[PDB]
């Protein structure tokens, strides 16, 4: 069994291992950091099965859960929320915050998403780049999703640097156990204060609804509200930042497609679809354990063994997406769903929100800055460590 997770082949590419596995060993065992063996699923059909099987559990502290690092064990000590639940507990709590993320709710949020993007881009225009390139991440990719979720949750914009820093320390593989633990607690303490404020004086935000609709009536306690707020604050935000940055790098890498997008910003939706398939910025989150013996592919997975379903590999499945390793926003989509946002009950609660933010970004960015260019050779882009999910730390640009 090979050590897992695997490292990306190069900055923007997925691990080279997946291709061989899909072709000759689709469901296999891998060796985790603690010496335990877990099952790696690489084919689209199998990942979909894993995401929908009633025989598998999402419970993180359940016996056999496949933590990928020593830090995982500590994170798992967090109070369980819907992301760690199976039916009926799952939807019982997820339904408490789902209203904000429905297709209808996201559609009504469009004017605000547009304004948020418009304002951030205008500031870049005013700051200019006469004295050199600016970091698209810090000035745009970072504040776009951050400001939106902060408004939805009820978090003050001024705390962007602090909250971003603390979560970075918490999830950074280079952080000592102590440093990561302190960071996680600073995040909870911060949100506890906010939840307490809303219990006394509610506003029209997610935290407030949790308070008036669930806490006061005694359906969940104060600590549950804090954990839910924590989950919505930390899950996916950094991933959105990376997706925006990766989208810009991809367009610079595919000049012909950028030309099409500039000529017609209405192509943004299809660009976003290919982006979410090609760059699977969340590739190690679909993890489960078998409640009982069950067949996954042609392999018998025994009760309590861990499973890791790679939606990244599924998105590069050559038996589903033609010429999978080529980025082409003009591809004709097959009947099979791309899995950038997962599948089944746990499919990203913010899928509609995320795609709207990305669609707004890519239908506006080049209209605002038609001459936007990545200011460093593409081969020199500062990507995230190869042993982690694909992303970009900073992206110098001119316009
Ligand atoms: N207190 C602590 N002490 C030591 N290490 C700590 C830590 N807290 C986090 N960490 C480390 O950093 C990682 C932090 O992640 P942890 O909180 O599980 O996960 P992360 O914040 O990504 O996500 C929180 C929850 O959302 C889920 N999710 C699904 C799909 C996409 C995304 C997304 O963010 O795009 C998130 C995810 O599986 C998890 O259940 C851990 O795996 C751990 O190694
Ligand atoms: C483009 C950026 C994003 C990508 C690619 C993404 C991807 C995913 C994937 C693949 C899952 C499934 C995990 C599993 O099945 O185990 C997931 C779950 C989830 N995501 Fe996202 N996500 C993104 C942004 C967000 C944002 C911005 C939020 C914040 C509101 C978010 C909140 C969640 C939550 C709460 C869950 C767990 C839902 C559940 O268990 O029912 N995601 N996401």
């Amino acid at each position: 069994a090979p050590s897992f997770p695997f490292s990306r082949a190069s900055g923007p590419e997925p691990p080279a291992e997946f291709a061989k596995l899909r072709a000759t060993n689709p469901v296999s065992q891998v060796k985790l950091f603690d010496g335990s063996l877990a099952w790696l699923v690489t084919k689209h059909k199998d990942v979909c099965f894993v995401a929908t099987s009633e025989k598998l559990s999402k419970v993180r502290t359940r016996q056999g859960f496949p933590e990928l690092g020593a830090g995982g064990k500590q994170a798992a000590k967090a109070k369980p929320t819907f992301v760690d639940m199976d039916p009926p507990e799952h939807m019982h709590q997820r339904s408490m915050v789902e209203p904000t993320f429905t297709p209808e709710a996201v559609k009504n949020l469009q004017p605000y998403i547009q304004r948020t993007v418009d304002d951030l881009l205008e500031q870049m225009k005013q700051k200019g780049c006469a004295n050199g390139p600016v970091d698209l991440v810090k000035e745009f990719a970072l504040p776009v999703p951050s400001y939106i979720i902060y408004t939805l949750l009820g978090v003050p914009f001024n705390d962007l640097e602090y909250l971003t820093q603390q979560n970075a320390i918490r999830t950074n593989g280079s952080s000592t156990a102590r440093q990561a633990s302190a960071a996680n607690q600073e995040l909870l303490d911060y949100l506890a204060i906010l939840v307490e404020q809303r219990l006394v004086e509610p506003k029209d935000d997610i935290i407030s609804k949790l308070c008036t609709e669930q806490v006061k009536p005694g359906n969940i306690d104060k600590s549950d509200a804090v954990q839910i707020a924590f989950l919505l604050l930390v899950a996916g935000n950094a991933t959105m930042v990376n997706m925006i940055a990766l989208g810009v790098a991809t367009l610079a890498q595919h000049p012909d497609q950028l030309a099409q997008l500039k000529a017609n910003p209405s192509l943004a939706p299809q660009f976003v679809e290919e982006l979410c398939r090609y760059h699977t910025a969340s590739a190690l989150a679909i993890k489960r354990t078998a409640k009982e013996d069950v067949m996954i592919g042609d392999k018998l997975v025994r009760a309590n063994e861990g499973i890791i379903a790679s939606n990244q590999s599924a998105n590069r499945d050559e038996e589903v997406f033609e010429n999978p390793d080529e980025f082409n926003m003009n591809r004709k989509w097959p009947p099979q769903d791309p899995l950038g946002f997962g599948f089944g009950d746990h499919r990203c609660i913010a899928e509609h929100l995320a795609k709207a933010e990305l669609t707004t970004v890519f239908s506006t960015l080049y209209q605002k800055f038609p001459d936007l260019k990545v200011a460093v050779p593409l081969g020199k882009i500062n990507y995230t460590p190869l042993n982690r999910d694909v992303g970009i730390v900073d992206l110098p640009v001119i316009f």
